[PDB]
DNA sequence: GCGGGGGACAGCGCGTACGTGCGTTTAAGCGGTGCTAGAGCTGTCTACGACCAATTGAGCGGCCTCGGCACCGGATTCCCAAACACA
């Protein structure tokens, strides 16, 4: 499957009000069995495509190193 | 021994400052010349310090006193840690 599911997954699981940041989402995909070490250069671009796909909405930082929520718009 | 909160450490981004390389300029390095100030050595003779015996008073041990400082309690003050009002 690909990662951008894993990734909306995992933060529809841990859905909150601040927002799952991305070393939470390397711990859930470690969880989920999915190698958050060699592919996290593609998690990073994964993560870059759903924010620009306006999927995710960046809450705080720049890019993929901030906090991200499941845009329910 | 325990609760917890702040700091250490991990991850990421970015932007500019440092490394690499190239061409130009500069002055370091080498050699060579010349000059003279001063370092190094020597002889003299003289003032200056070591040595010694005698004198003595300055300093050291021993006693004694009291005041400066330590201590205690009581009052004064000064930073504190969140909670509240209010943005």
């Amino acid at each position: 499957p690909p990662v951008s599911e894993l990734i909306t997954k995992a933060v529809a699981a841990s859905k909150e009000r601040s927002g799952v940041s991305l070393a939470a989402l390397k711990k859930a995909l470690a969880a989920a069995g999915y190698d958050v070490e060699k592919n996290n250069s593609r998690i990073k671009l994964g993560l870059k495509s759903l924010v620009s796909k306006g999927t995710l909405v960046q809450t705080k930082g720049t890019g993929a190193s901030g906090s991200f929520k499941l845009n329910k718009k």
